[PDB]
């Protein structure tokens, strides 16, 4: 549906899910979640035993979130380099999370934005990123990922 069906694997250690998801004890527990990236109009820290990255945002084409990259992909990539699972969610799980799960996987692989929207897909059929978001990804690609890929290799 379009909030999905509780939250996915995008990749070993990284979920995406809905704003239900990122409270649910079951789910948590079940996926080993210790980093939540909360991506959404209130976002604030919220439950014990998480790591939070709280990042104030609205889905809609107005919304930067370019700005917010380069810190959401330090948060996933140091949990995910420790053998730890992180949740970045937002109200649906749809848009404001998807753009930056789409952001981490473009720089650590070799992919475009299509191509990581794709991965993200395969794993929550419901992420459709909004046509402003869709434009950040694009300029992303062709002005700045190079740079947060390097980036990528001499920190870490």
């Amino acid at each position: 549906g379009p909030m999905g069906n509780g939250m996915n694997k995008i990749l070993p250690g990284l979920y995406i899910g809905n704003f239900k998801d990122a409270r649910d004890a079951e789910q948590l527990s079940k996926n080993k979640v210790t980093h939540i990236l909360s991506v959404h109009d209130s976002a604030r820290p919220m439950l014990e035993g998480v790591k939070y990255l709280c990042i104030p945002a609205a889905d809609s084409p107005s919304q930067n979130l370019t700005r917010h990259f380069k810190e959401s992909i330090k948060f996933i990539h140091e949990c995910r380099l420790r053998g730890e699972s992180c949740l970045v969610h937002s109200l649906a799980g749809v848009a404001r999370s998807v753009t930056l799960v789409i952001a981490y996987i473009m720089t650590v692989t070799d992919f475009g934005w299509e191509d990581a929207l794709h991965t993200v897909r395969a794993g929550r059929s419901c992420a459709n990123p909004n046509v402003g978001f869709q434009r950040q990804l694009q300029e992303f690609e062709k002005h700045e990922v190079h740079q947060y890929r390097q980036w990528l290799k001499e920190e870490y």
